[PDB]
């Protein structure tokens, strides 16, 4: 499905993360 990325990604991304989709819900690992 798609994920609530807005939670997640917009603070991820500051370690050079991206925020990845796990189905329905988000985890975050680079790149």
């Amino acid at each position: 499905a798609f994920c609530n990325l807005r939670r997640c990604e917009l603070s991820c991304r500051s370690l050079g993360l991206l925020g990845k989709c796990i189905g329905e819900e988000c985890k975050c690992v680079p790149y």
